[PDB]
């Protein structure tokens, strides 16, 4: 399996301002044929499903504003988002998403300064 | 977007006994194609990532133990655990895991009964 590691685990941050974090994978996710990286990330606000905000890395899905951005190729990736807002709270998942069996990575908490 | 609808929302049920539960697409999943359902599920157990149980409607992962079953077809998808244990706690979902935007449903909570 392709184990996926995200970093950090949880932070804390005021509104208005600019988070990273972090997705390694154990196995490059690049498709050398198409060069795609096969990588999704999905936001899941408290007692909610995740919801898939990005995918090939860095493709928003409609609907997503553009304070999320997806980077990275390979092995080694990163989601910015470049001013936090209160609705942002959640945990954020990388994903494995085209090779079996689909792997996440632990996720990043995400939580408001007040 | 493909709506998942999952019942029930929650439930709550003793050691070694049996449970069922449903996810509707509003879309139908089958490909008319190979005859393959486009439906995974996942279980999300506390404080973890989503982990794949099942892919294909009926298929389980590698290491999922026989007393998980996905069936159905078309529209009407169920998960039965045949006889619950104390490590099965968690959230199930459904996803529809090939048309995009991939969705999830809201997910079934199975709690234990002491």
């Amino acid at each position: 399996d392709i184990v996926m590691t995200q970093s950090p685990s949880s932070l804390s941050v005021s509104a208005g301002e600019r988070v990273t974090m972090s997705c390694k994978s154990s196995q490059s996710l690049l498709n050398s044929g198409n060069q795609k990286n096969f990588l999704a990330w999905y936001q899941q606000k408290p007692g909610q499903p995740p919801k898939l905000l990005i995918y090939g890395a860095s493709t928003r899905e409609s609907g997503v504003p553009d304070r999320f951005t997806g980077s990275g190729s390979g092995t080694d990736f990163t989601l910015t988002i470049s001013s936090v807002q209160a609705e942002d709270l959640a945990v954020y998942y990388c994903q494995n998403d085209h090779s079996y069996p689909l792997t996440f990575g632990a996720g990043t908490k995400l939580e408001l300064k007040r």
